[PDB]
């Protein structure tokens, strides 16, 4: 019954364009009766570093630290840091995970990258036995809501930065799809700083308009063809 | 003449394959008479998060905080956090910058992504205009030395992960080249964890061997065709 939604927000300013898109997602999804949880990473001062402090108690090898094996063991032994576990709890219960963030070097901001590095550990998000279409998070929907600095023009197959689908690869396919996520079509708000009040008001409008039928949307075919192909 | 190289290291275990590759570069370049410097991010507990704490002076817009704008203005006014300016000092005098890290979700670890987000600020690494071939860091060489869990086979066009050059796009083009860096062919040491004891020694030997003639190398054609083809 009903749907649960987690929004991983990554911006320092509540009055930013990102903040508005995030508030619009909450308003709409909340008006729809959906269950909404938000992770304000900056506000939570979320630990981005993948260290040995992510494992509580004794390590399975205090001689040579291997973050990948340690977390897998910590997860299976329920001994991960509480901040990491608190997040996995939200992801486990979610039906739709929305990532709201400004583009930082063709990728997500470091605080957001830390999230994925620490929260999506082996055993919870994936495992040798099953990744991609066999990820441990299959059945869940993922969506990237990103804002850029460069104009949509610059993000064309013949533009300077190249086609936006290029930088989406490491995120949609390499991460989301890898964990079994049904990646939805990204929502990109091109150069909101450059745009005007009219244009900006219009961007946030399309965001909310789309949020009315996201449960109706079809998962994007996360393939090498979709991103780079033609 | 002499040369200065900066290795931005990002691994927690000094005994890891990455740590070995890092000590190797340090030994080889150093043997050649080169000026080397290592930025062991984890050992420095490097701040990955981009926040208002990176600016010391008065904020241009104390009402709405904008990291990009604030760090640009702070850089010109010399009001950036010392940990940030200390890194820019290293990059500035560097002829070659090598990034030593294990692949994390088709990208760099959060701690290393934070370095790119905070260190390569507007005014220092690039300007608008003044990016890509016009980058402020033009005349410098940059190299990505990545180690992964996946195998070379998995990282092929028809592989489960796609060609390894795909995930190198945001980093080589979107980041380094954007900053004016001449990108040298990446050094990828595939699945050293699965490789045999001899194959591991083989991957290390190939590293130090390539470094012996690194200065005679030429940058790759950092273009969409080089990465994807088409
Ligand atoms: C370290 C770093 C790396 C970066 N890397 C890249 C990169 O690789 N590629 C790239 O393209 N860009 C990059 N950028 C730029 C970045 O993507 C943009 O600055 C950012 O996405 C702008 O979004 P914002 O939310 O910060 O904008 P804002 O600063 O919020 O500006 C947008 C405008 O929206 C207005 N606004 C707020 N709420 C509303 C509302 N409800 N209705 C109408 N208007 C509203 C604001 O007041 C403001 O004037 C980078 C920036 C930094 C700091
Ligand atoms: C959060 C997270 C996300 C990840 N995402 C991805 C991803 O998207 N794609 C992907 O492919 N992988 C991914 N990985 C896996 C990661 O890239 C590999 O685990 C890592 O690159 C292995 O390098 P290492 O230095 O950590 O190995 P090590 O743990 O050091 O193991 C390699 C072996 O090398 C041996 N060794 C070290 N030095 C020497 C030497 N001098 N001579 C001989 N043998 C030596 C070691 O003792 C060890 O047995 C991820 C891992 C984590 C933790
Ligand atoms: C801060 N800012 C404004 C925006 O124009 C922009 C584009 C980039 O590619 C980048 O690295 C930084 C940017
Ligand atoms: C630790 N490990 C094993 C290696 O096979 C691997 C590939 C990934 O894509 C990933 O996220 C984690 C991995
Ligand atoms: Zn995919
Ligand atoms: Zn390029």
């Amino acid at each position: 019954a009903g749907k649960k939604v987690l929004i991983v927000y990554a911006h320092q300013e509540p009055k930013s364009f990102n903040g508005s898109l995030k508030n619009v997602a909450v308003d709409e999804l909340s008006r729809q009766g959906c269950t909404v949880t938000v992770s304000d990473l900056y506000a939570m001062n979320f630990e981005p570093r993948a260290t040995d402090k992510d494992i509580t108690g004794t390590l399975s090898n205090p001689e040579v630290f291997n973050y990948g094996v340690e977390t897998h063991e910590a997860y299976k032994q329920r001994s991960l840091a509480s901040d990491i576990t608190d997040e996995q709890k939200k992801v486990r219960e979610a039906d739709l995970v929305i990532f709201q963030f400004p583009l930082y070097w063709f990728s997500v901001p470091a605080i957001l990258k830390g999230w994925m590095d620490r929260v999506l550990c082996q055993g919870f998000a994936f495992d040798i036995p099953g990744f991609y279409d066999s990820g441990l998070l299959q059945g869940k929907l993922a969506l990237l809501s990103v804002t850029t600095g460069g104009t949509a023009e610059m993000y064309t197959k013949t533009g300077v930065n190249g086609d936006s689908r290029y930088f989406l690869w490491p995120l949609q396919h390499g991460t989301l799809h890898f964990c079994g996520f049904k990646v939805l079509a990204p929502q990109i708000s091109f150069a909101p700083e450059i745009a005007s009040e009219e244009e900006r008001k219009g961007m946030v409008a399309a965001w909310s308009q789309r949020l009315q039928t996201i449960w109706k949307e079809e998962p994007i075919p996360c393939t090498a063809h979709w991103h780079f192909g033609q």
